[PDB]
């Protein structure tokens, strides 16, 4: 028996709650990665969708 599931997502790198994903890359990023991409020109929408903000 084992068992060894990642609940859940957190940037690899910056390790905070992913709430957007790039599209070219085809990954999810965090929102302070989003400013490096958003940079270099590439698309990022926000998963959970809408908000406010
Ligand atoms: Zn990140
Ligand atoms: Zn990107």
């Amino acid at each position: 028996g084992s068992s060894g599931s990642s609940g859940e997502s957190l940037c690899p790198q910056h390790h905070e709650a992913l709430s957007l994903f790039c599209y070219e890359d085809q990954e999810a990023v965090c929102l302070i990665c989003a400013i490096s991409h958003t940079h270099r020109a590439h698309t990022v929408v926000p998963l959970s969708g809408p908000s406010s903000g």
